[PDB]
C-alpha cells in the first residue's frame, strides 16, 4: 500500500544506516524476558536450555518520521535487517543461539522500535538437585558484546520475569524468576559493562499432568 | 515460456515489493493442516516431533493480471522468495523448523496465492500416557508473530486436520485432530492476536501394519 | 577456455532464466537411484537413512546452441545454480535433505541436460522385521513438489534400482529395490501428480569375517 | 552520529581491502584466552569441549585517522566483515567452530584492533584420569592456518590464560591454564610457523557449588 | 601491500573466470593427504569419522603474472572464493563434510595454486575387529563428480599418507595408511574416471598416552 512503501522508501533507501551508539551519542535498550519452557537439563556437562522470547526496546532520532506527511501511518512492521539493531549478547552460553521466531521489528514514528525474537539457548548451569523441592538455581547474564555503558545502558520495565506464556506441562517448573540490572567489568577492558541478570529457580515438576 | 517469462518480469521487477497489510488494509491468510508423521517423543524433555504440510493462502491486489494480456495465462508457479509471504509461526516449537519441501507458491491472476511447505516441528508437549488404550492430548497454535487481528485475520476451510496422508505404520496412531480458530493477548501488547489451534489426541499403534 | 567462456556468456548472461514448464509447454524429467548405503534404522521412531544417487535428466530447447560457433564444444559442466532444475522431492522425508556431493549439471549441444547429486535422507519407514530372513519392506516416492503430470511428467530407463555400487559390508543387505512410475493424488488438489515409488526390501547383514 | 559515519565512509568506499601481510610488510597478531567454562569430555572419541573467548589484536596503517577531522572520534565498533580479520586457527580442533557472540571489532585512531569472539571448540583431547586428584592435560595449538611467520608473527601480553569468567560450577576445574608462543613446522612447507600453545590441566570439580 | 593490492585487482577485476577444464584443455589436479585424526567409528551403522587435511595443487595460466611488474611479488594468500577450485569429492560419506580451517589458498606467479582444507568426514566403513591386533582396514574414495579423466587427470606425488601430524594419543593407532591413483566407471557414463583410493588399517589404541 502506497504510503506506506513511500515511508519505508524514504526512511531506508536514502541515507547511511545508523552507525550504532557512541559516547556522545549514547543510547538505552530496554530488555524484558517472557520464559516459555526450561526444555532439558545436562548434568554431566552442567548446561541447561531455555526457551524464552527476549523483548527489545529502543529509540532512534533516524527512524522518526510525520504520519501526516504519510497518511497518518503511526507504525508499521519490518524486517529486522533493514535497522540497526544492539548486539545484546548471553553471556554464558554453551551453543549458538537458535532463533525460534520471524525477524521483524515494529518501529513506530517517534522512532521508537519493539523487537520480540523467539529463542532457544544452551547455557552454563549446574542442575544437580533439580529433583528436590528446593530445586536449584540459575542465572544468565545479557548485555551488549561490544559497547561499554558509555555507548549502550540497559534498563527493564520489571524485574519480574513475564512467566504468563511458561508451558505448564514443561518436565521443569518456576520457582521464581527475575531479571535485575548490574554492571559488570571484564578482563579486556577498563569501562563498566551493563548487564540484565536473569536469574531462574526451578525444579522437576511433581504434580499436574502426568502425575497421580 | 515467452509470455511467462514477460509475466514474471511485469509483476517482479517494475515495482517495490508489498509492504504487509495494516491496520488500513489488513489480510486473512487461511490456514489448513496435512498432519503426516508424529515421528517422536520425547518424554525426558517434553517434546514432540511433527511432520505435516501446511497450506497457507491468501489474496494480494499488487499479484493481479489480466490473463488476455499474456497469452491466457491464468496462473504460474514460482519461488516464495519472489513474493511476500505471511509470517505464520508455530508458538510453542522448541527447535528452529525444518523445511522438507520446496518453497515455491502457485499465484492466480486473481491475486490469491496458495503456498504450501512441508515441516518438521519439535514442539512442547508431554507424552505421558502415550503408550496406553486413551492415549495423549497436545496442543500446538499457529499465527502471525508480529501482526496483531487489525492487520492479519486467519480462517480454517475446515476444523478437522487433513489425515489422508498420515503414515499408516507411524509408531504412533492419530485418535482425533482438528484446526481451531481462536484469539489470543500476549504480555508484550493489548491488542487481540489471531491464531489456529492444532489439537492432536494420539497413542502408540498398536494395530495394523508390522502387528500380524 | 575461450570458447567455453564465451558459450557460457551467451547462454547465460542474454535472456532471463526458463521460467519452469507449464500446460501449453510440459516437460518429461527422467529419474533413475542408485542406492549406495542403508546408513541406519530407528525402530523407536520409524525413520530409516538412506544414501543414494539421483540421477535427473531432461531437456530445454532455450540450453541448445550450434557447436560449430563455438569451436565445436558439444557439453559443458555448470554449476546447477546456473540452470532451472526440477523440484523432485520425496514425498515421505522426516529431516531436510543432506547433500553429499557437489551440485553441477551437465549441459548439451542440443539442450538436453544430465544432473546426479548424491543424498542422505532420513524417511518414514517401519523397520520392524529387519533383524529376520525375510527382512522387511519400505517404500519412499518422488516427484514434484508443485507441478501436476499437466507440467512435469516422469519416467524411468529402467525399474531396476542400481545396485552395483551398494555398500558390501553394510549393516544391511538389499534383497531387492524397484522404481517405478505411478500417478498420485493429494488433498489441496483434484489434478494428477506423477511420481517415482522406490520400493527397498531388505535385511540386517548379520555375516561377515573380513 | 555524523562525524562516525563520515569517518567510516572515508576509511571503507574509497580504497581497496588490506590484502593481508607479506614478507615486505609482516604483521604481528597478539593473542590472549580467556577460558570460561569446560563443557564435555568424550572417553570414547578423546575430544573434549571448550568455551572461551580469543582475544585478538593487530595494526593497519590503513586503519589510521586524524581525530580532529572526525569530531574528536578516537576509536569505534564495527562488524568484524568491515575489516581484515586475521586466519588464527585451532590446528586440532574436531568440528566447526561454533561462534557465540557477536563479530564486531573495535578499531582505534592509531589503526589498532581489538576483536573478541566468544567460541566452543571441539578438539583432540585424551580425558583418561580427569576423574583422579592429579587430572589430565592437553594441549592446543592456535596459529595462521595459511601464513608462515614470514608475514604472520604471534605474541601474547601475558603467559597466563585469564580465568577471570571461568565458570565456577563447571563439571571441571582448572588446575592449570598457560598460552605460550611456539614455532611449529609442517609438511607442506619448510618454512617457519609460528604458534600460540594453549595448555590445560584440570579435573572432575568435587567442591564448590552442589557440593555439600 | 601497494603492489599486492594492483596485482588483486588486475587478476581477478576484468576477466571471466577460468570455466573448468576440458578434453581440449585438461587440468592436472594433484592430491595428497594428511591424517590427523580418526575421531569416531559406530558399529551401529559402520560408520567413521576422520580429520585429514586434503592438499590440493594445480595449475591455471590465466593465474599467471611477472612479478617485476607487481613489485617483485611471487606469490600471495587469497580467499578460495576468489578462484576456481576443483570439485574434488569423497565417494562413500555418509554426511556433508565438515570445513575445520580457513578456505585461502596461494597462487604462485606461474599460476599454480595450493590450497589445504582441513576437513571431518563420516564415511562408510565397518569397524568390526577394530579391539584387535590385526584391526581393521577401511577404503575411501576421492576423485570429481563430475569431470572424467579426459578433464581432470588426478595425481599423486608420493602414495604414502602424511602421518606426521597424526594425533598421539587418538583412540586409533595406524597400522598403515596408502593412496593410490585408480580408474573408475559409474552406470552413469561410458568414460573413465580418475580416483584417489585412501586406505586405511587401523586398531585400538593400547599404547601411548598413561597406558601404564
Ligand atoms: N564482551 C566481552 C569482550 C568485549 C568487551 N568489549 C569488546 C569489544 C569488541 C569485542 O569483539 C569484544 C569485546
Ligand atoms: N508473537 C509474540 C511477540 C510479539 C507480538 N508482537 C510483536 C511484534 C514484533 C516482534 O518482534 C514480536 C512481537
Ligand atoms: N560422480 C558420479 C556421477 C557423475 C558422473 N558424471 C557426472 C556429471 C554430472 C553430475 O551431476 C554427476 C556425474
Ligand atoms: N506437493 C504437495 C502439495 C502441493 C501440490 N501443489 C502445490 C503447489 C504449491 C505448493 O507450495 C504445494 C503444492
Ligand atoms: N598449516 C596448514 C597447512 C597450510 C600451510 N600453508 C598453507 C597455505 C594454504 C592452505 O590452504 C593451507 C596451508
Amino acid at each position: 500500500q502506497a504510503n506506506l512503501m513511500r515511508l519505508k522508501s524514504d526512511l531506508f533507501n536514502r541515507s547511511p544506516m545508523y552507525p550504532g551508539p557512541t559516547k556522545d551519542d549514547p543510547l538505552t535498550v530496554t530488555l524484558g524476558f517472557t520464559l516459555q519452557d526450561i526444555v532439558k537439563v545436562d548434568s554431566s556437562t552442567n548446561e541447561v536450555d531455555l526457551v524464552y522470547w527476549e523483548q527489545q526496546r529502543w529509540k532512534l532520532n533516524s527512524l522518526m518520521w510525520d504520519p501526516n506527511e504519510y497518511g497518518n501511518i503511526t507504525d508499521f512492521r519490518t524486517s529486522a535487517a533493514d535497522i540497526w539493531t544492539p548486539d545484546i549478547t548471553a553471556y554464558e552460553s554453551t551453543r549458538p543461539v537458535q532463533v525460534l521466531s520471524p525477524q521483524i521489528a515494529v518501529v513506530t514514528h517517534d522512532g521508537s522500535v519493539m523487537f520480540i525474537p523467539a529463542q532457544r539457548l544452551s547455557f552454563m548451569c549446574d542442575p544437580t538437585g533439580v529433583d528436590s523441592e528446593e530445586g536449584v538455581t540459575c542465572a544468565l547474564t545479557f548485555g551488549s558484546w561490544v559497547y561499554s555503558g558509555f555507548e549502550i545502558d540497559l534498563k527493564t520495565d520489571t524485574d519480574q520475569v513475564d512467566l504468563s506464556s511458561y508451558y505448564a506441562s514443561s518436565k521443569y517448573e518456576i520457582l521464581s524468576a527475575t531479571q535485575t540490572r548490574q554492571v559488570q567489568h571484564y578482563s579486556c577492558c577498563p569501562e563498566p559493562y551493563i548487564d540484565v541478570n536473569l536469574v531462574v529457580k526451578f525444579r522437576e515438576r511433581r504434580a499436574g499432568n502426568g502425575f497421580f
